[PDB]
């Protein structure tokens, strides 16, 4: 028999995985092998679950730990199995400072900002956080990125010959990173 | 009649409190501060006797988001002339209402104006403006933040050229923001 289609793995929880697909077509009767295994450790559990249901919650597993997991359907005969599905169960700390931040493409009304964050502890989205420089501070400009793919973005409409106070938060499910400094950013007209 | 305490502050600590701050003092003995404060929208006046060496008083008993006046003087054997008024209104237990009078202005192609106004008495501590592109790609969006109450207005910059946005407008308070029920829509020009 063919493997199960529409596998999808999401991770519900800080010690959980949810794997789930579409509903098998029946003659008869067969039931749903899952493995699933651990990278950072070595660790492999392979759950059988009753054919008709759509899904299984893969539990006791490690917080900010990846696993690898495949599945199949039996019946009698040994079908083949799916392609692997990897993913991170939740974080239990709070995530790493973006690294390599490179403010560049530096002109009067815009600049680019580029950086990286580490995979491993859950990162939904990165802030960029973007002020002027002075002892005042009456408002400052949250770029909210919800999408944890992207590792640039150019900041325009800002004012010529202004210094900017820049600083780059990543969040994940506990919450966001702490930065230790912050970053310049100078506007020139000329 | 002794004058009144100097450097006097009033601040609302929480829903049910206000803070009355002074600089301190010190002829002969014995002298005490009088406070009074009373309630702008109820009936609820209170006279408070605090000794005369120490530097503030917290006013309690108070209710959420009431306005309260209040005044002070020191007295000996002869009562002293009575401060200024001082005024403050208690932290809200309740969520702000939407800013009104949202009328958006000079747009150009990458500049887009935006007015509003705020209720007062509710503590709104901060408004938060926030656009994005009026798809529903849910990729990025810009959260302008206005850290007083003060600021009226704000110029949008750097936007693209004929494009539609999204502008939501918040207001934020000891509970929580505010909820609009009605975003606004805005059109950019060529460029
Ligand atoms: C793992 O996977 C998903 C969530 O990530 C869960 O599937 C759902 O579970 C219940 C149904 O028992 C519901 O929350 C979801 O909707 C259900 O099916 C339809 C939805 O159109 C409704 O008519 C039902 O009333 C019912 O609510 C359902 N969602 C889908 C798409 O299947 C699953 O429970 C979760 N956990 C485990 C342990 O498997
Ligand atoms: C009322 O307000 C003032 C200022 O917030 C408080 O005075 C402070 O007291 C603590 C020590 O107990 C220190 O932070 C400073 O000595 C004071 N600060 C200033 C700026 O003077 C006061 O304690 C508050 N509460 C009451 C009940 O009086
Ligand atoms: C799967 O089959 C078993 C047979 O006992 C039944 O208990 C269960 O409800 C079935 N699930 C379905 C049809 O979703
Ligand atoms: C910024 O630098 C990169 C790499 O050279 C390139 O996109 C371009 O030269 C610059 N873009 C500007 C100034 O808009
Ligand atoms: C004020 O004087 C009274 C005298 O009973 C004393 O209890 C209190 O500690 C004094 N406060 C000071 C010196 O701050
Ligand atoms: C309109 O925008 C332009 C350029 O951004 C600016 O110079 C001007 O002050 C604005 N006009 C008003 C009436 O706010």
């Amino acid at each position: 028999l063919p493997p199960p289609r529409g596998l999808n793995l999401l991770p519900k929880s800080q010690t959980t995985l949810n794997l789930t697909w579409q509903p098998i077509f029946p003659e008869d009767d067969f039931y749903v092998e899952v493995e699933r295994r651990s990278v950072q450790k070595s660790d492999q559990q392979n759950i059988k679950v009753p054919g008709n249901l759509t899904s299984v919650l893969l539990n006791n597993l490690h917080p900010r730990e990846q696993y690898v997991v495949r599945a199949r359907v039996n019946t009698k005969a040994q079908g083949e199995w799916s392609e692997d599905l990897t993913a991170w169960t939740l974080s239990d700390i709070l995530p790493p400072q973006p690294e390599n931040i490179k403010i560049s493409n530096i002109t009067h009304s815009s600049a680019v900002i580029s950086w990286t964050i580490l995979d491993g502890y859950s990162i939904s989205s990165i802030t960029i956080r973007y002020k002027v420089q002075g002892k005042n501070e009456d408002q400052h400009v949250d770029v909210k990125i919800k999408n944890a793919t992207i590792t640039q973005y150019q900041l325009k409409g800002l004012e010529p010959e202004t210094a900017y106070q820049v600083d780059i938060f990543a969040e994940n499910n506990i919450g966001s990173s702490n930065p230790a400094f912050s970053h310049e950013l100078v506007t020139l007209p000329e």
